[PDB]
């Protein structure tokens, strides 16, 4: 967390490992499945039951991944979505993931996004959003999605970002319920 | 870097977060926050800055500015930096955890939806704004789809909202960034 010449949030070995080991997950469920492997790695690593990762929309090349590091990280903005997006733009040398020349980018996340991440996804340059758990599922193990605009789906769809949900919802709920059990 | 989320801080901003400072009046706080806007514009950042202060002493805790382009991080808004460096200095994700004083977030402009959310989770009890949502939209920058009545939305969470403070100077710092935003060299910039 704390430094001075920088805002710095360190990552546990699995996340570091996920962001630096090559991986091509073509099918949507292959991406989501790997994202769920990370959620579980995260709990084991003292973090919230959320993970996400930016892949290139068509190939399924993993660019970056992120998990909740809010508590261990002392940073309320360290939602899975934020780190996965920001680490993706680091790796690609741009703040906009849809700058000319770059292959289309997808953020595959374990749960639907909270208001904050909802904004993050918009500015990010990402061209699609694939979720696992619904917002009900999320705000039924204690996590708050916050006041999003009515029709946040349409809001994202209305700027070149296509939304999908429920994908491997059940397996993601298994994961949610286990955390909430403990 | 791919080993940590790392947004680097320009020397002036390291200084801001280095040097102690107590600004009691709201105008005193917003004034410092707008020093940092023009300072940022001169360090390749966007026309936005923010600071976390102790609401009831005016002790500067931490400061932030748009480091989007130079940091290549669409998430690196002033608010996010200000709030995060405040959380890191104070050793907690929750700026309102027991033991810590009430925190205030002083921003040079009304927050976009992302930072609107950031505010809700930050821990801050109060957000003081300079430039109105309209002012920021006028020169291009997008606020994004904030929920209808986000202001009351925040106030309902015990987070107090104040906007338009030093709006004038805020507006002036916004236009001079615009007037020096193009690519053709204007030596006056
Ligand atoms: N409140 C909340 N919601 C989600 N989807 N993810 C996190 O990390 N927090
Ligand atoms: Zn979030
Ligand atoms: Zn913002």
């Amino acid at each position: 967390g704390h430094m001075n010449d920088a805002l710095h949030i360190g990552l546990p070995p699995f996340l570091v490992q996920a962001n630096n080991e090559p991986r091509v997950l073509a099918a949507p469920e292959a991406r989501m499945g790997y994202v769920l492997e990370l959620v579980r790695a995260n709990i084991a690593a003292d973090g919230g039951p959320f993970a996400a990762a930016v892949f290139e929309r068509d190939s399924g090349l993993l660019i970056a991944a992120g998990t909740n590091r809010v508590v261990p990280g002392r940073c309320s903005a360290a939602h899975a979505e934020i780190l996965a997006l920001s680490l993706a733009q680091a790796k690609l040398d741009t703040h906009d993931l849809s700058a000319d020349g770059l292959p289309a980018c997808e953020l595959v996340t374990s749960a639907e996004p909270c208001v904050m991440c909802f904004g993050a996804v918009i500015w990010s340059g990402v061209r699609s959003l694939v979720c696992a758990a619904r917002s009900d599922d999320v705000e039924a193990i204690g996590f708050d999605e916050g006041p999003r605009p009515e029709n946040w789906m349409g809001g994202l769809e209305a700027r070149g970002i296509t939304v999908t949900t429920g994908l491997l919802r059940d397996a993601a709920c298994a994961l949610l319920r286990e955390y909430n059990a403990c």
